[PDB]
């Protein structure tokens, strides 16, 4: 109860829309029109971490399921995942780790890196259908800026 949220949708620098693949995927493609329909809305929180100016700690969860973004260890490599949680226990201010990224502003875009393995990033590809994915390379060919749009559902 004591967590400020806040719903919104999330659209690469490439400009590709997120939209969920399996039960816990979710898959960059150009979506445009009403397809847009197919769309993820997250509710982002303000959870506890070290704040600053340019970083803000933030959970990011599906509006209004039970699932969050997580980074975790899957084969020694520091992997993204969706992680279904305690419908009752979430959202809460002191997430774990795991669920935190830091919500960096950069030129009007925005970074999430991963709190729990600093300099990796949410990542897309330039190709479409593409799953979404923890990155540590920032440049590069991957996507790891985005642009928000505010939104409620």
């Amino acid at each position: 109860a004591p967590v400020r949220s806040l719903n919104c949708t999330l659209r690469d620098s490439q400009q590709k829309s997120l939209v969920m693949s399996g039960p816990y995927e979710l898959k960059a493609l150009h979506l445009q029109g009403q397809d847009m329909e197919q769309q993820v809305v997250f509710s982002m929180s303000f959870v506890q971490g070290e704040e600053s100016n340019d970083k803000i700690p933030v959970a990011l969860g599906l509006k209004e399921k039970n699932l969050y973004l997580s980074c975790v260890l899957k084969d020694d490599k520091p992997t993204l995942q969706l992680e279904s949680v305690d419908p009752k226990n979430y959202p809460k201010k002191k997430m774990e780790k795991r669920f935190v990224f830091n919500k960096i502003e950069i030129n009007n875009k925005l970074e999430f890196e991963s709190a729990q393995f600093p300099n990796w990033y949410i990542s897309t590809s330039q190709a479409e259908n593409m799953p979404v994915f923890l990155g540590g390379t920032k440049g590069g060919q991957d996507i790891t800026d985005f642009t928000m749009q505010f939104v409620s559902s």
